[PDB]
């Protein structure tokens, strides 16, 4: 129980009621430093621990696909927490009102939340701070090394973040203690889902035949389903991961991102299990570079760059290059709706958008190709960022995520990249040509599957 995982958000006066874990990013009962820390605080105070989750007003900015995935997982989570004699309360509203009122109504003694570097979570925290007088902590339960510990600043390249992160892995990569149950026991989610689906339905993604686009059987939600996906990745896909991770015709990725995004599985758990696996060397190195270095540098990016979703956060070499080509004539301009419908003149791009539309998880390789063409076929880099973020957040199961803003910023603005050869329109941003993908994998097979 390393105290470097927890820090104070606001001092206060400790009450004598239960310890409240405001769960947000880490929707799981196992392998959860925020829940474990909350339980430990409760034990020292001779009080029970309680979990609260905010069903916020912002769900209408995404789709049924993410709402159902999240809420079905929370239904499973209710059962698991109740087995530990830990009650869970699901508050309909936004956190500033709901958390403050709950703290008062339930005589909470201490408030704890998990860590997200996203603007909306920081918006939420500000309102909560103004409505409570009890101590308020946050625990990094999402990263192996706490984000504010891995580095003191924005890291401009993987190769400057990687040695700092790896220097800290011996301390922070460790097993989880078991969650001790509470000593004694202190509108349903199905109805909430019903109400939300009703409100979301007019905006549901449909084919011209009015049949829905989304296929919900590619990733079953919840902690138990996530563990099976991790186990099948290690048993069946990890050996080939190094060779096949850049081939979107092969189903050889871990497929863990939807579970990692909602915190239905701990990435620390995944890393421990992968470290212990005997697998092809090269493959384990490649996978750990993604789930450790690239995932946690995305939290580094959002945490230390307030404007992480804007042009101003790009590196200076990229801002200069993009500005110098701002007035170049674009080969094409597509509207947000033309991008959304997969109606560019590039069949590889359109197939990547159809994979996103139908499965809610675009292959990692084509996400890079996809975002870079939005830069190439939009009026400005600012508009490209707007369009890519809109589509990523609306349709990825793993979207609205530091990985997303960081991966889009890499794609369009060269964040965590270097300058490449100068081209018109896109400047020195790394280019990914259609013909280059053809030399890389079977583009025709990918197009057939998603068309
Ligand atoms: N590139 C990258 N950046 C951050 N974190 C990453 C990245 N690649 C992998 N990971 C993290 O590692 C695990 C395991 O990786 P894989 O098994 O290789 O991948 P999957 O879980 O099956 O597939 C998800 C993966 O394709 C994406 O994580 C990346 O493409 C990154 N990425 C997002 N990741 C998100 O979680 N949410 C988003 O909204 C993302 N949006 C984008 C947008 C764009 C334009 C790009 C280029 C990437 C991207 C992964 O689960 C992850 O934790």
């Amino acid at each position: 129980m390393n105290p470097k995982r927890i820090r104070a958000l606001k001092s206060g006066k400790q009450g004598d009621g239960p310890v409240v874990y405001w769960m947000s990013r880490d929707q799981r009962a196992e392998d959860n430093w925020a829940l474990l820390f909350s339980r430990a605080i409760a034990k020292e105070a001779n009080v029970p621990v309680v979990v609260v989750f905010c069903l916020t007003d912002e769900f209408l900015e995404a789709g049924i696909r993410q709402y159902e995935f999240m809420l079905k997982g929370l239904q499973e989570l209710e059962v698991s927490l109740s087995r530990k004699k830990i009650p869970s309360f699901f508050l309909r509203g936004d956190p500033g009102e709901k958390i403050s009122r709950f703290v008062k109504d339930y005589n909470a003694g201490t408030l704890v939340t998990d860590f997200s570097p996203l603007r909306i979570k920081n918006q939420w925290i500000e309102k909560v701070i103004s409505g409570i007088s009890i101590p308020f902590f946050e625990v990094d339960a999402h990263n192996v090394v706490p984000c504010w510990e891995a580095s003191q600043k924005h890291e401009y390249a993987a190769h400057t973040f990687r040695p700092k992160l790896y220097a800290l892995l011996p301390e922070f990569l460790e097993e989880f203690p078991e969650l001790e149950p509470n000593s004694v026991t202190p509108e349903t989610l199905s109805d909430v889902l019903e109400t939300g689906v009703k409100a979301l339905l007019p905006e549901r993604a449909l084919l011209k035949n009015k049949d829905p686009l989304f296929e919900p059987w590619h990733f079953e939600p919840g902690e138990k389903a996530a563990k099976k996906v991790m186990e099948s990745f290690i048993a069946d896909r990890l050996d080939s991961y190094g060779a096949l991770r850049n081939d979107p015709t092969k189903n050889m990725l871990s497929n863990l991102s939807p579970y990692l995004h909602f915190g239905q599985i701990s990435s620390q758990r995944v890393v421990l299990e992968v470290e212990k696996a005997e697998s092809n060397p090269g493959s384990k190195k490649a996978f750990l570079d993604e789930i450790l270095i690239w995932k946690e540098i995305s939290d580094n990016f959002c945490y230390y760059n307030p404007g992480y979703d804007g042009f101003e956060s790009f590196p200076s070499w990229a801002k200069e290059s993009l500005n110098a080509h701002r007035n170049d004539v674009r080969s094409h301009i597509f509207t947000l709706e033309e991008f959304e419908a997969g109606k560019t003149h590039d069949p590889l791009w359109n197939a990547s958008q159809m994979e996103l539309l139908s499965t809610g998880k675009m292959h990692g390789y084509t996400r890079m190709y996809w975002a870079k063409k939005i830069l190439e076929w939009s009026e400005s880099p600012e508009k490209a960022l707007e369009i890519a973020i809109c589509l990523n957040d609306r349709y990825e199961l793993d979207g609205r995520d530091p990985n997303g803003y960081a991966g889009i910023a890499w794609s369009i603005g060269g964040v965590h990249d270097r300058a490449w050869g100068e081209r018109e329109v896109t400047g020195k941003i790394r280019y990914m040509s259609y013909e280059g993908c053809k030399r890389k994998f079977d583009v025709k097979l990918y197009i057939e599957k998603y068309s």
